[PDB]
């Protein structure tokens, strides 16, 4: 009878490169609610969101891409999934989050974009509301030791990793106060 429709479920189905273990990890801790998949990239993330109960919105470049994913949506019956096509570099959006995610995008952004698009996300999270952010460490942009961490001053810290993932990844789960 049932198939849960986890990630092995979609990796199975679509041949996708896997949903990523912090948002696995993340989802046990974040109650289901408006989510903000801010560079969904193959939409690996937004689809098992969309699939266990939080109404995602699913952006990227790549017309290819997000038209593979609305193709994958329709088939999945995912109208809590809405896709737009967007540039990371010149986006700026307004909106209200339960949750925002950006898992590995930002090292291919320009160092410039960075600061603004974290401002962006900050303030279009709720209060109660969490940020996850997965992303390189030391091609055009890579955080610095620490510097994650520096950006979400203010916020409940709520899980930090610096460690291998051959390159350094900064993970973070933060909680912004209410
Ligand atoms: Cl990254």
């Amino acid at each position: 009878g049932m198939t849960v429709r986890d990630e092995n479920y979609f990796t199975e189905k679509y041949g996708l490169t896997r949903t990523h273990s912090d948002v696995l990890a993340a989802a046990k801790v974040v109650a289901p609610g408006r989510t903000l998949d801010l560079g969904c990239g193959n939409g690996r993330n937004s689809l098992y969101l969309a699939a266990n109960g939080y109404d995602v919105t699913a952006w990227d470049k790549n017309p290819a891409s997000m038209a593979n994913l609305e193709r994958i949506k329709a088939a999945e019956g995912l109208d809590n999934l809405q896709t737009d096509l967007v540039d990371l570099n010149t986006l700026t959006f307004d909106g209200e989050y339960d949750f925002i995610l950006s898992t590995v995008v930002m090292m291919f952004l320009e160092a410039q974009t960075i600061p603004g698009l974290i401002a962006n996300m900050q303030r279009c999270t709720k209060p109660g509301g969490y940020n996850l952010i997965v992303a390189a460490m030391d091609f055009p942009f890579a955080f610095k030791e620490g510097e994650l961490r520096r950006y979400y001053e203010g916020w409940d810290m709520l899980k930090y990793n610096e460690d291998v993932g051959k390159l350094r990844f900064a993970t973070m789960l933060a909680r912004k106060t209410a």
